[PDB]
């Protein structure tokens, strides 16, 4: 059956008049081979795609396309399956070049155009990745139907933040925070993992239930570039005394269209304050700079170093549930005294 | 100085090509005589208006199309301060009405128009409220420098969550979840607190520093709302047993661009996991609706009834603070067993 794709990219490059009228000859050329129709526009930097057709082709047209060196940042504002008729029958790629065009009512139009693209970036960042994914599958996120589904919790904070604030100028708080925020969210994301939200200095995100594995892979991941970090920071830096604590477990999430006319999510976790709470005592309690439980244990499936540390209640249930962590260099109150002493001097 | 607006709207109700035409005439009248000038364009029952001129004219007539009741829905995607020229020199209010408009190459670009503009409405409802009202204020939220400011953080949480979670269908604690946030929400906004995120089932929510008297009215209402609704919903309605706890406190937010390249978020409370936990488990251990810090009763000016209850700590620091209450007939573990056989036979 027939798909639809909308997207819109930025120029990765500058690109002439020539060299986009050739991008379009040579689509209007592979998409009459394809049965594949639609128009492309450019606007000062920006292209406008809208593709039709068979929904196999259509995937790997746009696949080929999204490996285009000649433009980035390519986003999906809107794709449908199951489409009943061509909006554009008659191009198989038809180029318009909006900054060649004078005509006098286009002029407000391109002024539009730029400014809701514009606007569209700026919501683009404030907004969770995971919006974007469930449209390019083609269903409206307002939509969704309710759905409970087991998630690998992910939650880390910075150990002794608030020392940072006493002690240091809110740009370089911000500096640091932003340094941490940046390497836990590359490397989450990287390993499969979903970032929902920042709760204050905590990281909270989501892995597939069956996905421990990546969860933990991830957790020593930070844990190393955090080192790495501390150790190559100029002398002086307050990123020398930036630690971490992470903790796992596993949770109900409920998928759906939760919040209320002024405010959505995606995602509800029951009583994910008290969780991330109780994992970050355990953290300082242990001294360990990794723990999890024994659910997430037992949901991975490689031959992890793992170590029993203690047992600890999670759930406001009186549960008494096995914590680990893994033995390694690595994961081998304390810190929160030397911070304050080196941030006190720097 | 000039100032330039352009904002987007929908239609109130179906209005025909010539009530069109006679709001865009009246409209050039008018601006005529302000010496203001723009375009303003209609598709599919979608206005976008672009406005410019002088900064206290212009604001004028934009209070006055807020207004207008053939509107509705306003969001101002730009507002350009210390605007150097116009780009519409020569309209006083120049109407593009583009549904009428068969021209050749305007035909793909009515459809981009409409997808921008669908797509924008969709991330509207997922994004911080205050973002909206930075773009307002004319200044690009990515590029706010950093501030500390004190704040009245508020958090409520839903008493016994997982009780529901663990014995309803997940579309039924949607429908609880969503009654929960819709009321908080909309009881925050109206007392000038903005909701900055859901936690799970915690609502976090801001009020100025000074504002204490607003931040304990709105939890007041909140607990006036759920009893009304508990009493008034339908036999057998989970909607009886929903309760909820409110804490408040004062804490040091900073604002800025803070994230990642993935994800950016408009502000940061430090350990706000942990104060929020710590306020559930002062509701939960006083059996007090409502509980706050001798620093927000502090900043209050109203003569509220006032109560002591116990000492705490709130934040990680080993500071004992005094907490209070409000002693009224609403605010004067229990609940939780009474949640569970109330939701057995239901
Ligand atoms: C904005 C943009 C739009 C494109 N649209 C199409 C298209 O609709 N159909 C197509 O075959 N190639 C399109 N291309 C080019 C592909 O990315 C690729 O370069 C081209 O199809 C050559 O593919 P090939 O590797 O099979 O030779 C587009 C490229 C850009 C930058
Ligand atoms: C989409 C839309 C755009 C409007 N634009 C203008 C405008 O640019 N200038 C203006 O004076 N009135 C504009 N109006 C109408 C005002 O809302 C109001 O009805 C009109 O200015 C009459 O104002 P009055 O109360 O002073 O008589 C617009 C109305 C709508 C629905
Ligand atoms: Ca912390
Ligand atoms: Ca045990
Ligand atoms: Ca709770
Ligand atoms: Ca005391």
């Amino acid at each position: 059956g027939m798909k639809r794709l909308t997207y819109i990219s930025k120029f990765s490059r500058p690109l002439s008049g020539d060299e986009i009228e050739a991008i379009g000859r040579i689509s209007s050329q592979k998409n009459q081979q394809a049965n594949v129709t639609g128009v492309l526009l450019c606007l000062d930097g920006i292209f406008f795609q809208i593709l039709e057709g068979e929904a196999e082709k259509i995937d790997r047209i746009y696949e080929r396309i999204l490996a285009d060196e000649r433009h980035t940042d390519i986003l999906c504002l809107k794709s449908e399956v199951e489409v009943q008729e061509r909006m554009f029958p008659d191009w198989s790629m038809q180029t318009i070049n909006l900054d060649e065009n004078t005509d006098f009512l286009i002029r407000p139009i391109k002024v539009l155009l730029q400014t809701l693209t514009e606007s569209h970036r700026i919501l683009e960042k404030y907004t969770q990745p995971s919006i974007f994914k469930i449209i390019s599958q083609g269903t409206n996120p307002l939509n969704i139907r309710p759905k409970a589904v087991e998630k690998i919790v992910f939650f880390s904070d910075i150990v002794s933040f608030s020392t940072f604030a006493e002690k240091l100028p809110v740009e370089e708080v911000v500096s640091v925070v932003n340094s941490y925020f940046s390497v836990c969210t590359a490397i989450i994301t990287r390993q499969g993992g979903e970032v929902t939200k920042f709760i204050g200095d905590c990281v909270m995100a989501y892995f597939d239930g069956d996905c421990a594995d990546q969860a933990i892979q991830a957790s020593l991941d930070i844990l190393m570039e955090l080192e790495i970090l501390r150790n190559s920071a100029p002398e002086g830096s307050p990123l020398r005394v930036l630690y971490s604590g992470i903790g796992l477990a596993k949770g109900k999430v409920i998928e759906g269209n939760i919040g209320s006319e002024l405010k959505r999510d995606y995602t509800i976790l029951g009583d994910a304050v008290n969780v991330a709470a109780r994992l970050e005592a355990l953290t300082r309690q242990l001294s360990q700079a990794l723990v999890f439980s024994s659910e997430v244990k037992n949901s991975a499936t490689k031959s992890w170093n793992f170590i029993w540390l203690t047992d600890s209640e999670l759930k406001g249930k009186s549960e008494s549930i096995d914590i680990y962590s893994i033995d390694n260099e690595m994961t081998r109150l304390e810190i929160a005294r030397n911070i304050g002493h080196y941030l006190e001097r720097v």
